[PDB]
């Protein structure tokens, strides 16, 4: 359903996200080769990938991850790690909205996530812009899993419109805000946001639409089960704001589904 | 390089070994269906498999596992769970031997696996003997991953000779005794021992050949990577007590490879 090329990209940024969790990238120097423990990022290792700057618990909230240079795929990748302990992070989900008129009029955004980037924006924006200058032919991609996803999304739509495109690949990211913000992320240019979801993943199910929250369009939904390999014939396109037959299907969710995006993610062997 | 039927058996008892860690199996009432959390044992859930006896922390070595009644596959499965943390078990692993002439004359084995089994020997002997009585035509199969693998092997060797075959399926098991116990396990009658290893797995190389420890023959070696699906073509039969060319290779060991046997094992999502 989704093209081979789009599948490869989905696979690659799933591993860049998984790389944020695993092996020597929680705190590191600059210029290091990107490697992961337990085969967590083979496609990244297979490419000429190198660190540019690595961060941890940055700003008011806890922001951890890396900025990467991919000479093979011609990329500048900002990858945000999710939480140290996910199970705890699930139940503590404050369902409050805060207006975000700076990025778009009438938009409402999750207080916890919106303020998280707002506390680190200038320190990382600088280092991305720096890398853009050195490789202005390189595609700027922001990626993340879970809480790392949420950051990448808020970091994206925010830092867009400064002459360079920002693609975003989120894996099991939670809802960020209202219907107007759902419609905004859908039609905003200078980057295409790819929100990847899995079966009954507990994260993108929340916050609920009964709290006024919504998801942007489209939604890329992995229907294949946990610990099952994914093929481009198992990713259905769900176009339309909060349409059913996706992570928005009427049933009971799950946590192990959150840890399987193409491969193992949000945990390390 | 193995038959398909043997492949299916390898897969099923890997899922049975996985079950010993994961799900609501830890201590549930008898006759209740065997299930696991995080797609750890689908093939087991597929079968009419219920618990007969549930045990945990029992014995002097905190022996954990379950006795399983499989009406679909017509099996009686005894499954041994490994350590809760394989790291704090690899580090704390004592390599001191002890006499084991109850099983085979001249054999000496690992004092930890022997004493842990010795404590639960009669008790679990009894409950298998009931299931054999309940189902004379059913196949008695002892299985386990990691530590559990070793226990299963020590049990198999011990309880063979009561008028019913006992097949053993161990996954990434450590070496369990000297040269005498290995040969006994290599050519013993009344049940086949299937010793499964994966790539550069750590545990199967412990304890050292240089501490009075040897491996039973044959070996069934999984060549496919960690987090890579296993086919019949990825398993190779290695012939010979302490043979090389399989897992017994002069290279750097790997912990994650121990956590991937046909599917996720030794850990739960």
């Amino acid at each position: 359903e989704v093209s081979q090329d789009l599948f490869n990209q989905f696979n690659l940024f799933a591993q860049y996200s998984a790389a944020a969790y695993c092996g020597k990238n929680n705190d590191a120097p600059a210029g290091t080769n990107i490697t992961c423990t337990g085969n967590a990022c083979p496609e990244v290792e297979k490419a000429d990938a190198t660190f540019l700057y690595s961060f941890e618990d940055s700003g008011v909230g806890d922001v951890t991850g890396f900025l990467a240079l991919d000479n093979t795929n011609k990329l500048i990748v900002l990858s945000f790690r999710g939480s140290r302990s996910i199970e705890n992070w699930i139940g503590n989900l404050n369902f409050d909205l805060k207006e975000i008129n700076d990025i778009c009029s009438g938009c409402r955004g999750h207080d916890g996530f919106t303020s998280s980037w707002r506390s680190v924006a200038d320190t990382l924006r600088q280092k991305v812009e720096d890398a853009v200058r050195e490789h202005p032919d390189y595609r700027v991609v922001f990626t993340g899993h879970s809480l790392g996803g949420a950051l990448a999304t808020v970091a994206g739509a925010d830092l867009r419109g400064n002459g360079y495109d920002i693609d975003v690949f989120s894996y099991g990211a939670p809802r960020v805000g209202n219907r107007a913000f759902a419609e905004f992320l859908t039609v905003q240019t200078g980057g295409t946001l790819y929100r990847i979801t899995h079966t009954n993943d507990i994260v993108p199910r929340l916050p609920p639409r009964e709290f006024g929250y919504s998801h942007s369009s489209p939604e890329y939904w992995i229907k294949s089960g946990t610990l099952v390999p994914v093929t481009r014939n198992d990713i259905v396109k769900i176009e339309g704001i909060d349409a059913t037959g996706g992570n928005n299907q009427p049933n009971i969710p799950d946590i192990p589904a959150h840890l399987w995006y193409f491969g193992l993610i949000g945990t390390c062997l």
